[PDB]
């Protein structure tokens, strides 16, 4: 496709406070996804106390990149983003903030999964056994592991529909696990693939994953 | 044994029969990860007796590893999957063993108070298992790698160690198991499969009590003990 492609990088949950191998976090991932040349624009959704350090960042590149104040849920931030896109933006990518280690492939994965379906996710299946419980604390089944899968990000979508999608969210006593499960909530004949995702796409929050992060980036 | 559970006999297995000791020793914090597991367990003084399952090749060291415990603690060899560990285990059981709970050698951090949670469990129940609810969203996916469906989050659970069952009961499953061409994820999924309407017990396990395997992991075990 010929599309015009956004990209949405959240940083609006405990934000900037977080550093690996001497960078900030969410310059690693920042510095990998400016390298996904298919992507149009980059909106920053930022705690507005980070707003500075954000600027200043932003500084070391060039490039259709500029940011937005989050709010006070991670929808209501990924809203904030999604009002922000440009009138030309016809696909949406969105990526966490505190997830640097996903890989160039896995955004371009995400974005050519995108050519035949209107909703993608990235996903692992589980190591650790699942099983599903009931609410007197007994096992009522175990799923067949070789489908139940993690999810992380990035996940990416049509812009109009998750749009459209978020809106009738707003618009309802709904909570949901994550984006793609409001095509679940308001009926949608539109299927969500899942793209393999990458088991060192980890989240960086507390103390012991930076010590972790550092290891890994040293390998 | 238990006053609480009829004063039954109560076994513990510990499994340490994968790739064993070595995989290069597996050392966290700079002890063997089954001495800390052994450790914990061996001050647990409702479990009666302890049986490791083990690798032949480890034998000598495993000597040596119990030469610090006074307890009723003794090794049979393992073979070659986690099940037909396990059954070895079992085979060795003292023939007063009532009770059962199974534990991964490579789960050194489970406390205390989590194997006494388990035993606890085994007095109105006949299996129970350790898990906890997963912080990662879960999805049920298709063959042709589409989203089936978001299950309920509040009920997703991982499991972990340790599990105990009657131990007649979990014997009897494992005849059943070995005469069968079913896969197990794990010895409580044995329920399902022959059809038991015993249910299964889940007591809430501990996010620290990971299993240690590969080299990220020791990674991740030495920044927990640094915390
Ligand atoms: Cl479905
Ligand atoms: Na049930």
């Amino acid at each position: 496709d010929g599309k015009f492609i956004s990209a949405i990088i959240t940083a609006a949950g405990s934000g900037l406070r977080i550093e690996v191998g001497g960078r900030k976090v969410l310059e690693i991932t920042l510095d990998t996804v400016s390298r996904v040349k298919e992507i149009d624009e980059i909106i920053l959704v930022i705690r507005k106390d980070d707003e500075d350090i954000i600027k200043d960042i932003l500084e070391k590149y060039d490039g259709n990149i500029r940011y937005v104040y989050g709010s006070t849920t991670r929808e209501l931030s990924t809203f904030e983003g999604l009002k922000a896109l440009d009138p030309q933006s016809e696909l949406v990518l969105t990526h966490d903030g505190v997830r640097p280690f996903a890989s160039e492939e896995l955004f371009l994965k995400t974005i050519n999964a995108l050519r035949k379906n209107k909703a993608v996710i990235t996903a692992t299946k589980s190591k650790d056994t699942v099983k599903i419980i009931d609410d007197d604390m007994y096992v009522d089944f175990t799923p067949n592991r070789d489908y139940v899968y993690n999810i992380q990000t990035p996940q990416a979508f049509d812009k109009k529909l998750i749009y459209a999608m978020y809106e009738k969210y707003l618009a309802s006593e709904f909570k949901v696990t994550d984006d793609s499960q409001l095509f679940e909530f308001f009926d949608r004949d539109e299927k969500v693939k899942v793209v393999h995702g990458e088991y060192s796409n980890i989240k960086i929050t507390t103390q012991e994953d930076i010590i972790f992060a550092n290891a890994y980036l040293q390998r």
